[PDB]
């Protein structure tokens, strides 16, 4: 049984795909300890980024998919059936592993039973920015989801615990192209208990209508409010206000309101907005950062002047 | 017939009761031109504060309620009862008179045959604060409700003719715990033409809900200005209320409630309450509201939360 | 021997201080025989004030009195237009200043330029209704364009018009409210023409200051938009959109009554006024939205939904 497998979905990477792949095969980790396990989401580019891969026959498993599913879900499912690994780590096939991370992060887990292991992500040129307030405590053996920003944390960038995944039959979920890492990240945390941060090191460095995506946010929800973890009722509505933060901190198209989106379409995007919201329990408002008052509430009353306004004071 | 009534409730106020007593007995007033009556709300501290009043057996006038009533307005319709002088003034338990209060307020309101005399205020440690813009003025003999900010020193901590409260049958309600006393002066107010301000010395010293029965004390006040047979004309009328609502917005109870920790289904119910009450004050005083809050009072009439909300962000 | 200009001069109740405004116009430095002033008074009932003025230029003017006063400029003005058979018209507000140069200038100009429309420059006397600047400060335009010239900012009929141009599309004056049916008979124009001059060399027309439901006001505002959407020059849906979406900018920066929602108007006109404001946009394509001055954007939703309060946070935002 391997320690680790890192799963890494590419498509249409070409010749820069050579710097990540390098990054995973010059690890501390001793190379029988570990395989990279590489799902091509059918590649179109004249060979491409088959041609990188076949350069590593031998050094790496590799499964091609036969159409282009569109999003990464179902290439790191495809990854996920493949590994009988301890521990899986999802690995973007643009970005960098640092040379210290599948062995730092995989002892740290091992000495704290850890179901999670969380390395500290830096960034490599301006695009996508990578959370910073989960690793301002240093190295944290046992991390608290709100205590440590794990709910600004939630890519899949990590190690999970490969019997959690098994026992739970957590997978990618297809519904939308956004934020199905989110839920997979929510449904692990909602259903483990040992959280570990790893600082010395940045292991890991990123490299630069709303009908489906409500659906997600809404699966978010109810897995917080069933999690056999949190079973308590008031911590699972301070969950769910501290996710309310996130979403409207982070969240896709924020600033919705007064975009310059049709009409039409702002009343469409903030209906499916609020018949989310409006299955969350208003117990949890109370654990909403209290600057966005007055947009939960608009959000809530799907109100979109009023929505309009809110973003106008903040 | 005494000059002054003095009219103070007790409540389990112990030892320090003493300092409040001492201040009206003692007062540049010939002692047989007025009295002070005590009227306890059935006190409950081991005897603590009926100990006190029994030091001045003799020297002021007693009732003891057989029940705690929990607000002023029984004890001081007690007093009310009690009373045959020409002025009463109210005293909270826990307040100073000034040496010189019962004598320069009556000798003022005699001069100037005043049905309301209105000393200046001072006050002792944080807590509820005392008006100050009435009185920045100075002595005025004949005050006038707007100019002279009234509306914003509605306490009952004041001194009243007698015969207005008589004539017009004006008591304290005991509908609600909070505003009485300002249903009480406004009553006073609509019902009566002449009213002084004297300001020579801090004559008293302050020393520190679903909203069903506060909103039905609030519609008393709008009500008492409506059928005021002082204040007839109609214009009059509407920028008192004007006046008033001004006042409600900036010193009213949960006056932010909207942006407030109180939760969801109880913000909804106390602005409900709020709404209806204020849909009853006729539009025509809306004018006369200081125009800051022309957003403010515009949705409390619609009823609108988020408005409300909106409104207190941008004040 | 047709005119090359005729000037279009509502009177009533001017009295004495006519004569500053008729002495403008007949001393031109165009030749007195290749222009008329029109003088259509609208029933004055000032003691003969008025008419004693007009009766010392008869046989230097065309006179028409009307036998009952109309109450605004748009029935003289459609009667000057009648009586007209120049080359160009040119209103003119019966308190006003023409410069010597005006008609000599606006003429000439738009003669060179083939012109439908000539601007000239406007000046200002005393305090009161102020005058458009923006369309002046780019100097003179031989073929302006309504949006990159600023032309919805200066609406008034105080112009040179063709008048074939009325003549073949049949423009008149409109009598349904009093307010803007000035505004609607130059967007008419506009619409129905493509060739616009600007001439600034002068102050050319001086306005001189002395010292509503919205029923009719929003119907006349409905005209303005049927219009610019019926052009048959600017036939492309999109301009349209683009010119309804300068209007409606103009309509919030400059219209009748634009700060009411937060004003001591009584709530019942309130509601009334922001019902008939909502009706008359949501005619207008969301389509022109776009090309509003974003600035505007929580207010123009706010009057789309009918929303008092929403307009009334909308202005305490601007
Ligand atoms: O109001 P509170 O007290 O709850 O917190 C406010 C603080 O300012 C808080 O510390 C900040 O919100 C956290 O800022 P940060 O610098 O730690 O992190 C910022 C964001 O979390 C980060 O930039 C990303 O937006 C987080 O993305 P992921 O959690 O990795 O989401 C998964 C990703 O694959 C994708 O689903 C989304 O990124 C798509 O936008
Ligand atoms: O020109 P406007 O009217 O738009 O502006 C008003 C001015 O700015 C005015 O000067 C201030 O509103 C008032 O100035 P102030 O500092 O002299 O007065 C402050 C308050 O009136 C005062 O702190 C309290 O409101 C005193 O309340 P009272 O009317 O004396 O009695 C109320 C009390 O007994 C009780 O009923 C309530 O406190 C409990 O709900
Ligand atoms: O369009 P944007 O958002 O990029 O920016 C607009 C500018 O900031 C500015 O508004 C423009 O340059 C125009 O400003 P202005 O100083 O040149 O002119 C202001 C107004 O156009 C002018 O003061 C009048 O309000 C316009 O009235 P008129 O169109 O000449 O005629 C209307 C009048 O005869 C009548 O219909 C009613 O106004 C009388 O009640
Ligand atoms: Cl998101
Ligand atoms: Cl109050
Ligand atoms: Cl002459
Ligand atoms: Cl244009
Ligand atoms: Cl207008
Ligand atoms: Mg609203």
């Amino acid at each position: 049984m391997k320690k680790v497998s890192v799963i890494m979905p590419t498509f249409n990477n070409g010749e820069k795909l050579h710097r990540t792949i390098s990054s995973v095969l010059n690890q501390t980790m001793k190379s029988t300890d570990y395989e990279l396990i590489i799902i091509d989401d059918h590649s179109n580019d004249n060979g491409e980024t088959l041609n990188v891969i076949k350069k590593y026959k031998g050094l790496v498993r590799f499964k091609q998919l036969k159409k282009n599913s569109g999003n990464a879900s179902v290439p790191r499912n495809t990854g996920l059936k493949m590994s009988k690994a301890e521990y899986v780590f999802f690995l973007d096939s643009d970005d960098l592993l640092h040379e210290r991370a599948l062995e730092d992060l995989y002892n740290y887990g091992k000495e704290n039973n850890s179901d999670l292991i969380i390395g500290k992500y830096g960034v490599e040129g301006k695009g996508r920015s990578v959370p910073k307030a989960i690793f301002e405590k240093g190295n944290v053996a046992k991390a608290d989801i709100i205590d440590n920003s794990i709910f600004y944390a939630l890519s899949v960038l990590k190690m999970f615990k490969k019997s959690v995944i098994d026992k739970n039959k957590i997978k990618f979920k297809t519904f939308s192209k956004t934020a199905e890492d989110q839920l997979f990240t929510i449904e692990f945390l909602m259903n483990s208990k040992n959280y570990s941060i790893k600082t010395d090191y940045e292991y890991y460095i990123v490299v630069n209508t709303g009908n489906q995506y409500f659906a997600t946010i809404n699966e978010i929800y109810k897995a917080i409010y069933k999690s056999p973890i949190y079973k308590n009722q008031e911590k699972r509505h301070q969950l769910a206000g501290k996710y309310t933060t996130r979403l409207l901190r982070h969240g896709q198209k924020k600033n919705f309101a007064n975009s310059k989106m049709k009409y039409e379409d702002k009343i469409e995007w903030l209906n499916n907005f609020s018949k989310t919201i409006n299955k969350v329990p208003r117990d949890s408002d109370k654990y909403v950062t209290q600057i966005f008052n007055l947009k939960l509430e608009a959000i809530r009353q799907n109100d979109l002047l009023a929505v309009m306004i809110a973003d106008k004071l903040l």
